[PDB]
């Protein structure tokens, strides 16, 4: 069973733009995307198509790129700390689901590794 996929707009929640966020959509996202392991990280976990029954048993905080692209293309971050928590969120998230090892964990840590390459330099605001 899945749950609704985590939000991507809040009109409760205040939107900002800047330039770091901008640089997170156009380069990081961007880039880590075209990586060759990225694929399963561009979309929510679908429990029932991957038969993955206790993945949100398990999981209480998904996150994923496609939702990730999505806040970044609806202004849905305040700043970039916001943003990079997501992507720190989903590495995690795979690494506590699965164990050491695993095919998807060294997926995780290559794109994991990337990213750090990327956001280690952020453009001035
Ligand atoms: O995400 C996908 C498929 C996305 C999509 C890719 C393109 C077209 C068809 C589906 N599969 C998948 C399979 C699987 N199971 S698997 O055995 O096929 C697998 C093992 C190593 C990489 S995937 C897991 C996970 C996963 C994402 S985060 C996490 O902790 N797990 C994802």
């Amino acid at each position: 069973m899945n749950p609704p996929p985590p939000e991507t707009s809040n009109p409760n929640k205040p939107k900002r733009q800047t330039n770091q966020l901008q640089y997170l959509l156009r380069v990081v996202l961007k880039t880590l995307w075209k990586h060759q392991f990225a694929w399963p990280f561009q979309q929510p976990v679908d429990a029932v198509k991957l038969n993955l029954p206790d993945y949100y048993k398990i999981i209480k905080t998904p996150m994923d790129m496609g939702t990730i692209k999505k806040r970044l293309e609806n202004n849905y971050y305040w700043n970039a700390q916001e943003c990079i928590q997501d992507f720190n969120t989903m590495f995690t998230n795979c690494y506590i689901y699965n164990k050491p090892g695993d095919d998807i964990v060294l997926m995780a840590e290559a794109l994991e590794k990337l990213f750090l390459q990327k956001i280690n330099e952020l453009p001035t605001e």
